[PDB]
């Protein structure tokens, strides 16, 4: 039985659309993971710490039959294969892979929570999330995510 999860992609480092597509590839090669969907990709301006490079976004849907600890340890372990040295939390990285939704469950465990609890004020992981999930229920808010999305001008079509 799987279940379906979404995960937000980011790149700020180098050929960003390169390393984006390698990680798809390489989730998509896990046992127990199948990329089901996938956003369009955007380019966004740095938030946080700003001098730092504009990243390239986007968000994808697995089906899974991973537990959500084995589905955390895939995604760092795709992020150590496109050679993420970089361990700042604040700083640049050529691949973060982030946990969105995973079903309707909840966690806010001391170093892992699900939903993604920054999620709903990001338009870089909104307005991707959106384009493929819009009718997903998200379970903090108990809103669909096309009832969360908001315009964000910093937020551009890319490719
Ligand atoms: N839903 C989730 N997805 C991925 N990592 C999560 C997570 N909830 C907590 N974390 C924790 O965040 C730790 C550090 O990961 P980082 O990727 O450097 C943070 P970041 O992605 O820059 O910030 P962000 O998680 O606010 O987007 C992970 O090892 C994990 O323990
Ligand atoms: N556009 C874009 N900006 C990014 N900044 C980063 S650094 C980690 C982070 O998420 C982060 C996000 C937001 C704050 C913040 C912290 C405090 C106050 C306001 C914002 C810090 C870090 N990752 C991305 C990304 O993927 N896209
Ligand atoms: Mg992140
Ligand atoms: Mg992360």
């Amino acid at each position: 039985h799987m279940i379906q999860a979404y995960l937000g992609l980011g790149s700020n480092i180098g050929d960003r659309e390169s390393q984006l597509n390698d990680a798809i590839k390489i989730l998509n090669e896990y046992d127990g993971i199948s990329v089901s969907n996938i956003s369009p990709i955007y380019e966004t301006a740095p938030v946080g710490y700003t001098e730092q490079p504009n990243f390239l976004n986007l968000c994808v849907e697995i089906q899974t039959t991973l537990t959500v600890l084995q589905l955390l340890e895939c995604c760092l372990k795709t992020e150590e294969c496109l050679h993420r040295i970089r361990k700042e939390r604040w700083g640049p990285r050529t691949l973060d892979v982030d946990i969105l939704l995973y079903g309707e469950e909840m966690i806010d465990l001391p170093k892992l929570s699900v939903p993604h609890p920054r999620m709903n004020e990001r338009a870089f992981v909104l307005i991707p999330l959106n384009d493929i999930a819009a009718n997903v229920v998200e379970p903090r808010s108990k809103l669909k995510v096309k009832d969360l999305v908001f315009v964000d001008d910093s937020v551009k079509r890319y490719k």
